[PDB]
This record gives C-alpha cells, sequence and structure tokens, in this order.
C-alpha cells in the first residue's frame, strides 16, 4: 500500500477491509460537531522522559519514519493504562506544505505527530491490541511553520540515516514531552481508527488543541530527507504526501476539554 | 449497488471500478498553493441555452442522481472543441448538516453543487461513448451557498417530489438554462479530472465558476428531504443525501482565468 498511484488510498480497503468501514479517520474539527464534555481531564504523561543512557532505534519502514518506544512509557487519565508503542509524523510537500491529517475548520497544518499506544492493562502489546475492544489510543500534535524547535530536531537530526527503506538509526533517549504543545489540558477527543492499513476502528483520539512550531528550515527537512523506497531502487519514490484524506464523519461529534 | 454511506461507499468504489482508485481523480480542493492564472483562459460561450418554456425536459431518479436530460443543440463553445449538454444534476448534504458540495475552496464546503455535463460532440455521438476518451467529457460546476430563494433553481426543485424514488421521471418545462450559472462565468477554475461517482473514469474537463449561487434554507431542506435512492416498494429504503464524494490528492495544478 502507498499514498498514491494505484496502491494509494482508495484502493486499501482491497486488501484491508477495514479502511472502507466505520469510524475511520482523519477527520475535519469544526465547531458544529464540537461538544464540551467537563470529564475530560487532563492526562499526565508518565515515563515519557527517556533515559538519556539509553537508545532508542528510528526506522523508515516504507511506508514511515518512526521512532520505537519503551513500554514504561504511558499515559495515565485514561480507564486502562495505555503503554506506548512508537511516533511518527506525517506532512506534505514543498509545493503544498500541508499535510496534517487531521484539519480545523477544513484547514491543514504544516505536518502531524501521532504518539500510537495500547491497552497494556488489557492486552500484551499493540499487534495484538489493534483489533480488540478499548485497544489504541493515539496522541496527536498538528505542526507549524515558525520558530525553529530544538525539541523536534532531536529526530529530525538522524533523517538522514533512515533515508531509505530498511534504513536504522539509534536516538539517544530525551524528554518526548516537549514534543507537546502548551496547554496539553485543551484537546479534542473521539473514537476513530488508524489512518492506514489496517485502518482498525479501535483508536481513541486526543487531537491537542494548540500546534507547536517547526521552523522553515526543519519542515523542508521533514519534506525532502526520505525516500519510500530501498536504497538500491532504480525508480526511487520521494517520502512526501503521507497522509490520507479526511473521512466523512455524519451524526457524530468530537468531544473537547475546553469551551 | 455502489453508495454514498456504509460498505458500498466511496473508499470501496475502487473493489468495482478500478478507475475510482487511478490518477486524475475528483472533486478536489480549491487552494492558493495549487492554484495558476493562465491568460490563455477566455470565456466560454453557452449556446442553446435558452430552452423553450412550450418544450418539456425528462427528469429521472436512477437511484444514484437525480438528473434532468437536456438536448443536444445546446453546445459550450470556446473549448478546442464544441460540447453538446447531455444532462444535469445536483449534490448535497443533509437537513442537519446542509454542506454537500463536492469541490471546497480553501477546505469549506458550499451548501450544494451543480453540475452540467456536456460530451464532445464533434469527436462522438453520444455521452457514453465520450466517456471513456481523453477529454472526450466537461463539467461545469456551480457551487451554491444558503442564501436568498432562487426562482430560476425552483423550476427544478419544484418537480422533486415527483421524482422521489428509483427509477420514476416527470417532465419539466424549458427554461433558460443560463439562470442557474453565477454572476462573471468569465472567472472560472479549470483543471482535468474525474467523474466523481463510479466508474470514476478521468476524462473530465472541469470548469468551476469562481463565484456561488444561492438558494433558501428551504429549498435546501426541500432537495435534502424529497429524494430516495430506492424504488418505491424497497423494503429497506434509502435517503439520497449526503451524496458528494471526499476530495482526492491532487497527483496537479488547477488553472485560473482570473489572476486576483
Ligand atoms: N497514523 S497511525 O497512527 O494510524 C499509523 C501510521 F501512520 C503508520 F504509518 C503506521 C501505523 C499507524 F498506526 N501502524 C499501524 C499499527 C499500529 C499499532 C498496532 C498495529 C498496527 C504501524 C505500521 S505504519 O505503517 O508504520
Ligand atoms: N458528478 S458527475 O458529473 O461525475 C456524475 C454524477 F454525479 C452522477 F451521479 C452520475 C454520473 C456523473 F457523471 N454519470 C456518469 C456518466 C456521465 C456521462 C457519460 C457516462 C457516464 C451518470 C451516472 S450517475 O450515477 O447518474
Ligand atoms: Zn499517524
Ligand atoms: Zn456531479
Amino acid at each position: 500500500w502507498t499514498y498514491f498511484g494505484p496502491d494509494g488510498e482508495n484502493s486499501w480497503s482491497k486488501k484491508y477491509p477495514s479502511c472502507g468501514g466505520l469510524l475511520q479517520s482523519p477527520i475535519d474539527l469544526h465547531s458544529d460537531i464540537l461538544q464540551y464534555d467537563a470529564s475530560l481531564t487532563p492526562l499526565e504523561f508518565q515515563g515519557y522522559n527517556l533515559s538519556a543512557n539509553k537508545q532508542f532505534l528510528l526506522t523508515n519502514n516504507g511506508h514511515s519514519v518512526k521512532l520505537n518506544l519503551p513500554s514504561d512509557m504511558h499515559i495515565q487519565g485514561l480507564q486502562s493504562r495505555y503503554s506506548a508503542t512508537q511516533l511518527h509524523l506525517h506532512w506534505g510537500n514543498p509545493n503544498d506544505p500541508h499535510g496534517s491529517e487531521h484539519t480545523v475548520s477544513g484547514q491543514h497544518f504544516a505536518a502531524e505527530l501521532h504518539i500510537v499506544h495500547y491497552n497494556s492493562d488489557l492486552y500484551p502489546d499493540a499487534s495484538t491490541a489493534s483489533n480488540k475492544s478499548e485497544g489504541l489510543a493515539v496522541l496527536a500534535v498538528l505542526i507549524e511553520m515558525g520558530s525553529f524547535n530544538p525539541s523536534y530536531d532531536k529526530i529530525f537530526s538522524h533523517l538522514q540515516h533512515v533515508k531509505y527503506k530498511g534504513q536504522e538509526a539509534f536516538v539517544p533517549g530525551f524528554n518526548i514531552e516537549e514534543l507537546l504543545p502548551e496547554r496539553t489540558a485543551e484537546y479534542y477527543r473521539y473514537r476513530g481508527s488508524l489512518t492506514t492499513p489496517p485502518c482498525n476502528p479501535t483508536v481513541l483520539w486526543t487531537v491537542f488543541r494548540n500546534p507547536v512550531q517547526i521552523s522553515q528550515e526543519q519542515l523542508l527537512a521533514l519534506e525532502t530527507a526520505l525516500y519510500c523506497t530501498h536504497m538500491d531502487d532504480p525508480s526511487p519514490r520521494e517520502m512526501i504526501n503521507n497522509f490520507r484524506q479526511v473521512q466523512k464523519f455524519d451524526e457524530r461529534l468530537v468531544y473537547t476539554s475546553f469551551s
């Protein structure tokens, strides 16, 4: 599967039936469908300050650049503990640098960060949780161009070493909470899906209200550093526009922790 | 049995209709990064759009759409070839969400959208033949906003009660179809795309006018509540609502006849 050509998102449902099922993500977050919910208490990010004496694997899997995370990292404040498994990003391209997955009032942000977690109280690993009730929780950070962000550069400084599918690099531990925006108490919450195959409708989404900033140069590095092909592929593919189009979301609300 | 909702909805169209998962798909979001002025985009001329009020034109519910058939003496000029009209139809949302345009502008949906489908009658004998040929089809799109009552659109909408179910047909007296077009038709977006329904053939030259028209809340509610996708005797009725495809990746630039 890919984000373009004949194996792109309109054809995912062939091999991955859930991609044509219910509860699909991402969606447009717009005023008519928001409803304040006082039950939406602040999350607490535990174990996010990764040991600087450890190394964490960054990979290009051809679909995505991901950073593996340890299972002692978890969200507190949901009904079950959700333990981290990985983070990754989505972006557009230099000619149209608006590649977030979620949109707000119809508008894309430059990019979007996802921190994938699974219900480790109920299930042994994310793979097993992914097709299960209450299985997954993803945190989403909207990214816009602005000042240079030293924390995001702790990932982005490694991207050259994972330019091609199959390449890997080690990242020394840093405080992952530095990638989150201001006022993480303010968020959107809804039940949806993975935004890539297999598109399982098992994700509790938390999209923070406020974006982060990265510089013009950091965004361009993200959009130009990575291919979606192996190094020896005679027909290379840039890793660009790696976001899913928004999905219909009818007769449903997105709950907000803010009014 | 493709639909706009459920296991036969748009993310599954490609399973039966391969072009729906191919290149050059429509509709799209019209936004600054992908627009470019093209001074060659001169005005279209609309010929034979003033249909006689003493003639009548067939309105049909085919289960997927309600279309008004148009006569082949109705043409657009300006395109390399002459294109003849074949039908017009609309796309809309639902009573609780009157946002059902197909194209979006800077990420927003309009209330509804009108499409006037033409085929290259210089080259082909009918629109079905044209539809699998390069630039075989030309579709004009009018964005529709909730606003004032529109008597011209009501010349269509006042018959919808009478084609509520799949297979039903009604006659509409002729009127001037140019009354359905917005102000300043010289200002438009132009791009190469596709049918927005199965079989999604990538054979359409799209012209989306820059300016919307208005129809009233009451006209929208009538449109959004009058029609069914199913036969009159079907025991599992489906309302004809939310009949718009999501916008597609733009794989393209959109050319504008206006520079600002
Ligand atoms: N946006 S997202 O969070 O849905 C998302 C994504 F963008 C991906 F690129 C990928 C995801 C993924 F979630 N997965 C899928 C998955 C997660 C956890 C348990 C099983 C499978 C892993 C394969 S991947 O192609 O690297
Ligand atoms: N928006 S659109 O213009 O692409 C569009 C549409 F919305 C439809 F609902 C339908 C279309 C159609 F174009 N056709 C398709 C076609 C046209 C002309 C030659 C052959 C096939 C007829 C079948 S339909 O399902 O009534
Ligand atoms: Zn993601
Ligand atoms: Zn149409």
